[PDB]
C-alpha cells in the first residue's frame, strides 16, 4: 500500500537522497517514490511489519533529529467460447448457479474464464461444460 507525507528540509532537494537510500531496503518497506512538485514523499510499504506512524518514527530517526516528517467441497476453473458482453456474466452467473451441487460461482470476459466451488459427492467438472453446452455457448474444463 501507498502513503503520503511532507518532510522538513527537502526544501534543500539533497536531504531526500540519505532517505531514499535507506527507506525500500527494509523488512516492511520494499520501495520509494518521491514528488518534490508536489512537495510529498511516496512510500509503497508492506502492512504486515509497519504502519503509518510506525513509518513515521522510523524514518525521521535516521538523520540526527535534522529531517522531520507531517502525516464436501472442491474448486475448479473453466473456460468459455460463447461470451459476447458483460451481460454474459450475470447471464451465467445465474442460471448455472440452479442445477444443484454449485456452492459459489464466478465468471469474467478478461481471460474468457469461471472460477468455481462444487460439491464432487454430487457434481463432476465435465457435467458443468455440459450446463452451459445447454444453455447454447460452449465451455471447456482447465
Amino acid at each position: 500500500v501507498t502513503l503520503q507525507l511532507r518532510i522538513d528540509g527537502m526544501h534543500c532537494k539533497s536531504c531526500v537522497l540519505n532517505i531514499e537510500e535507506n527507506i525500500g531496503q527494509l523488512l516492511g518497506v520494499q520501495s520509494i517514490q518521491v514528488s518534490l512538485e508536489n512537495k510529498t514523499a511516496q512510500v509503497k510499504y508492506d502492512p504486515s511489519c509497519t504502519s503509518p506512524v510506525a513509518l513515521q518514527r522510523a524514518i525521521e530517526a535516521l538523520p540526527p533529529g535534522n529531517f522531520k516528517v507531517s502525516l464436501t467441497c472442491s474448486t475448479t476453473l473453466i473456460a468459455i467460447a460463447g461470451m459476447t458482453c458483460a451481460s454474459c456474466v450475470h447471464s451465467i452467473e445465474g442460471m448455472i448457479s440452479q442445477l444443484e451441487g454449485v456452492q459459489q460461482i464466478s465468471v469474467s470476459l478478461a481471460e474468457g474464464t469461471a472460477t468455481v466451488l462444487y460439491n464432487p459427492a454430487v457434481i463432476s467438472p465435465e457435467e458443468l461444460r455440459a450446463a452451459i453446452e445447454d444453455m447454447g455457448f460452449e465451455a471447456s474444463v482447465v
